[PDB]
RNA sequence: GGCGUUGCCGGUCGGCAACGCC
RNA sequence: GGCGUUGCCGGUCGGCAACGCC
RNA sequence: GGCGUUGCCGGUGGCAACGCC
């Protein structure tokens, strides 16, 4: 039960979900095993759906060219507040590197 | 044909983006700019394949945002009203409405009362 | 107490005199001239008896030139209308940790009054 | 207006009170209050002449009151022998472009005398 | 995080920043 | 590097450090 | 006016809730 309404919680709230805080690691962590999460920073977590096509928004972005936080920000409509964490997630599992798809 | 089948992807994608909260025929017609029921050409043809699913005549959702909201709506589930069901999905009548409408008619839940209840099928 | 005793007498009232509207506490006194309170507070009255110091709280002690003169300053602050502590401390370019206990020790001399959250100057 | 005048000075006073040994240079002055030379300079002669300033040299002038303190403290300082720049300047907490000229101008009135590289109240 | 000391700020019993310690 | 402005230092016409320019 | 919390903004401070003083 506190697992399911874990996980509406974040995929609800999609390309912008809500910190650690909001929500309150021994469930998450869980969670992130399992494919149904993954950790974006020590914020926040993101559902991994919602980082799917938010995922592919941001490809389908660079298509024509680099692009900044600013730019990011339009395509997934949030704010440079959600946006800047999950870009610089990006750069680590090397979805990116302005900025641009590798 | 690419600056045709360029387009086809591009309204999947816009379908895709908006989720829950779908652009309108309507809405849409002017977004990408195109005739009437000369949209429906591209639509309809989406809408056969299963990329598009049809709520109502005004907008459709795209194939993966149903599922999602069919998830929802599956852990929101005993009973449930239509305001439970609205902040379940945290959406407004304008969209919820029609997509209960539609998860009734597809038998996805069944309307037992004055609430519905997601049929175990 | 011989004539190196008058020169300490010397030497504090200068400590004062430089000091002027950030005086040192009893404490830094006492430290700087290795002083015993019993020896520091029988010296400090001393030159408050000789017109030299003048007490403004049991921590500061002022040299009365010093006070003359942020008085004069005081004076020409308060002629546009009262005035807050901020302004007092921003005039005398001091800090509210000095300032305050000359304001408390103005007014308890009657040279200026405290209303509300201002003051007003009544004397000369 | 003359009271607004009458402020002015009381202020142009106030600036050399408050900076004491460490007094503003004409330059400085003139930019604070955005007064022009012509105007400063007949300001400030009002000043020496009604007692409350005292011209150090071409760029300082002094309070009264301040110069009269910083005349006790050199008083002090000497009573011991003779004095160098660098003492004067730690016993009034200033520096060197602040002192040089107070001593310079202490001389001129005879308060002080430099003989070699110190100076002796006479 | 907690405690303390100091400084500055805002009339005043707080806020900010050193530093000490747990 | 060169020149320059400022501040502190050393009696004074130089040392140190910002800063500006080349 | 001091300060703090939060949101948006611009890649790293600006505007604006709310609050305490």
């Amino acid at each position: 039960k506190l697992l399911k309404d874990l996980e509406d919680k974040y995929r609800v709230s999609r390309w912008q979900p809500p910190s650690f805080k909001e929500v309150a690691e021994e469930l998450l962590h869980y969670l992130v095993r399992e494919g149904v999460l993954v950790k974006i920073n020590d914020e926040f977590y993101w559902h991994r759906q919602a980082l799917g096509e938010a995922r592919e928004v941001i490809k389908n972005l660079a298509s024509t060219g680099p692009f900044g936080l600013a730019e990011a920000r339009d395509a997934l409509g949030s704010s440079r507040k959600y946006v800047l964490p999950l870009l610089e997630y990006l750069d680590q599992v090397k979805f990116t590197r302005k900025r641009v798809v590798v």
